[PDB]
């Protein structure tokens, strides 16, 4: 069973170490029945086509990150309320008890096998013109989002306007001025060279998404119950060394910027941002009261 995975990062991102420890742990506990390979870099498609072909079966196994899942599945589009989380502990103390296996069965429904989960730390906004201490300040900048309506929604009511465009095309917007800014991790801020465009860093920690490690149905279907119980093992050993790795990497990536020149600030008040999303929150549990529970249990969950 040879298997083709995907990742959007470069190898030596913390997600793409951890995947390719997956890889071969998996070939290693099967036997040689499973022998799977990663392509890094997007190298099989931009996010949005890449879940497609996982669901179809066309790519075995992928780490996606749950933002531009949400337009494919209901229930993941709670993860992209702005602010749902307080902070990465808190998401992953969440997604490790039983509300995570809720967002698993959700993804099952969609032809997507969950098997662990992966952290992506907390976006921030950055741009090329100034720093960001209030929401008025972002007022006038274009803004590059996910492929998700509601990060629209988010940085419209910030003040901005958005564009929402897949990953590999920001920098080379931000470059040529066709967006003034985006938003995202510590290390994918850096990874991407987006720093090198956009010197302002201001720390909205606006959303705190987790990302997925995830095998196609129509791939866990063909496997043995010892097999796919081996793959269970090898993809917690996985989000286990990812994590460790991603803290490293956070640690790593804010002195690398910080050495280049990078002014990062923290926001005046990160509860002025907050209260202007309210209008996202009502109109999200209008729209779906079939998931309002799960909105306020994640809410609950942080009291
Ligand atoms: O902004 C994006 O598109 C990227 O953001 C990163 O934080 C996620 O790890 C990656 O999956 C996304 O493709
Ligand atoms: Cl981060
Ligand atoms: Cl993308």
């Amino acid at each position: 069973d040879s298997w083709r995975g995907w990742n959007i990062h470069p190898p030596s991102y913390p997600n793409g170490k951890a995947l390719e420890s997956f890889a071969k742990e998996v070939a290693e506990k099967t036997e040689g029945r499973v022998e799977p390979k990663v392509y890094h870099n997007a190298v099989l498609g931009d996010q949005p086509d890449a879940i497609e072909q996982t669901r179809s079966g066309a790519l075995d196994f992928a780490n996606f990150n749950m933002g531009p899942m949400g337009p494919i599945v209901p229930a993941a589009n709670v993860l992209s309320l702005p602010f749902i989380f307080k902070s990465p502990d808190d998401m992953y103390r969440i997604m490790d008890g039983e509300i995570g296996e809720r967002f698993a069965d959700a993804l099952a429904e969609k032809n997507l096998i969950v098997l662990s989960w992966f952290g992506s730390g907390a976006r921030s906004l950055y741009n090329t013109d100034h720093p960001v201490e209030t929401p008025d300040d972002v007022e006038g900048l274009k803004v590059r989002v996910m492929n998700n309506d509601l990060y629209v929604q988010m940085i419209d009511e910030m003040g901005g306007n958005a564009t929402p465009m897949a990953y590999g095309e920001v920098y080379q917007s931000l470059k040529t001025g066709v967006i003034d800014g985006a938003e995202n991790n510590y290390p994918s801020y850096e990874s991407s060279g987006h720093y090198e465009v956009a010197n302002y860093y201001s720390l909205t920690e606006h959303l705190i998404l987790p990302e997925c490690l995830c095998v196609a149905k129509a791939s866990w279907e063909e496997l043995s119950e010892k097999d796919r119980q081996a793959i269970r093992e090898a993809a917690e050993d996985a989000a286990k060394e990812q994590r460790a790795l991603w803290e490293e990497g956070v640690q790593a990536s804010k002195q690398k910027i910080l050495d280049a020149g990078v002014k990062i600030n923290e926001v005046d008040d990160k509860s002025a941002f907050q209260a202007k999303m309210q209008p996202i929150y009502d109109q999200f549990v209008q729209e779906h009261p079939e998931l309002e529970s799960l909105v306020t249990d994640i809410q609950d969950a942080q009291s």
